[PDB]
């Protein structure tokens, strides 16, 4: 009997950050999203949980990828912006929104991680209010 000791929880492959066949553009709005929005958030004291995919093995979180089927993180967004993966700013904004929403879904309103996400989301909304027209 193995008693399933080998069936450990693993991480899914991370989201795609490069695809030569996807339509992409560099727009002024996307350049602002990299240079101002992403760079500002990256340096925030609460950014660290969001700078890479959730590692279910390190964090002992066998349920995470059962609940969250569209994961997103800022490391992925950074690589997408640097690799010019996006066609327009709304595609990138959607990724930020997914990242925040995932955190609110998985956790509960009083939790420290949710206060961290809310602080980042506040700063995100401040910065995209000045998105170039
Ligand atoms: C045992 O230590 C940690 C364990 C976890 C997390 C975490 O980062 C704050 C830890 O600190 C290193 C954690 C990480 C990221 C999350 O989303 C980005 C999340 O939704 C949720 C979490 C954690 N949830 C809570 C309520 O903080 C659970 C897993
Ligand atoms: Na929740």
């Amino acid at each position: 009997m193995h008693h399933h000791h080998h069936h450990m929880s693993t991480n899914p492959p991370p989201p795609e950050t490069s695809n030569p066949n996807k339509p992409k553009r560099q727009t002024n709005q996307l350049q602002y999203l990299l240079r101002v929005v992403l760079k500002t958030l990256w340096k925030h004291q609460f950014a660290w949980p969001f700078q890479q995919p959730v590692d279910a093995v390190k964090l002992n979180l066998p349920d995470y990828y059962k609940i969250i089927k569209t994961p997103m993180d800022m490391g992925t967004i950074k690589k997408r912006l640097e690799n010019n993966y996006y066609w327009n700013a709304q595609e990138c904004i959607q990724d930020f929104n997914t990242m925040f929403t995932n955190c609110y879904i998985y956790n509960k309103p009083g939790d420290d991680i949710v206060l961290m996400a809310e602080a980042l989301e506040k700063l995100f909304l401040q910065k995209i209010n000045e998105l170039p027209t």
